[PDB]
């Protein structure tokens, strides 16, 4: 019988479909919509993670909730963070106590990942190791046109323009790769809400940093991002709500933004309408 691979992010699970296809049988913990800072592992996903041959999740403390039901199952299958195998020097590190989970956002850092999960797929089925190396190369080549896609994208707006703020800080690597300035209204993890502070700080600068738009998530209420831009114009500034971005999770399934390509695309063409002009 064919193995399972387990993953938590959909961004990992896009890499599976690519590298092993129908080789393998994939199960996805956490689809459309869901915040895996926030995730807690169901009894039936603890099912499912007990019968994995290979677990694949992002490492970084992405899954604050999952460490001990990870920590349990390994001795007795291959369980990978595939994020760790990112050097420590590309990480972003948080006032020295942290590193930035969303690697996914630099897409040349992200290719680390993507060879996690072919090379741990490979330790599965050594005996497909040719087809998964020659599926594995076709995505790598997507991934480096999605790279040089995003950054002319990037390049094509003013560098003043280049301000982007969020439900959540999850475009730290998407910073500092692209040349964007970035804020979140709620911090790098999403397990606490933004204080009343936060929200009259975030306010002012876009208002004194006179920003055309900011932008809602679809793994975070939009409730918060809404009563921001509303504080923003309690100070004299008219900011809109630029469109709706793919941080933590990616679109459903069947459409291009739930692909990782798409998902991507999507965040860069959706940043790059709202502010420009
Ligand atoms: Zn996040």
């Amino acid at each position: 019988g064919k193995p399972l691979v387990v993953t938590t992010i959909g961004m990992i699970a896009d890499a599976v479909k690519n590298i092993a296809q129908g080789d393998v049988h994939l199960k996805g913990l956490m689809g459309p919509g869901v915040d895996p800072h926030l995730y807690t592992a169901t009894a039936g996903d603890v099912e499912w993670l007990g019968n994995a041959d290979l677990i694949l999740y992002n490492g970084l403390h992405l899954e604050t909730k999952m460490g001990e039901v990870f920590s349990k199952l390994r001795g007795s299958r291959l369980v990978v963070a595939v994020s760790e195998t990112i050097p420590v020097s590309q990480r972003l590190s948080l006032e020295e106590a942290e590193f930035d989970p969303h690697v996914w956002f630099d897409v040349k850092l992200w290719s680390y990942s993507v060879k996690a999960v072919y090379e741990s797929l490979c330790k599965l089925l050594p005996g497909k190791t040719r087809e998964f190396t020659q599926r594995y190369q076709a995505y790598q080549q997507q991934l480096d046109k999605l790279d040089a896609y995003v950054r002319r994208k990037a390049q094509s707006l003013p560098a003043e323009r280049r301000v982007l703020v969020t439900a959540h800080d999850a475009f730290g690597y998407f910073s500092r790769a692209y040349g964007f300035e970035v804020k979140g209204l709620q911090g790098v993890s999403t397990a606490s809400e933004a204080s009343a502070h936060d929200m009259q700080e975030l306010a002012a600068f876009i208002a004194q940093r006179k920003l055309p738009a900011i932008f809602i998530e679809s793994s975070i209420p939009h409730k918060n991002v809404e009563a921001l831009r509303d504080a923003v114009q309690a100070r004299g500034h008219v900011v809109q709500i630029g469109g709706e971005l793919f941080s933590d999770a990616m679109g459903d399934a069947g459409t291009s933004e739930g692909t990782y390509v798409g998902m991507v695309t999507h965040n860069i063409d959706t940043i790059v309408a709202a502010l420009a002009r």
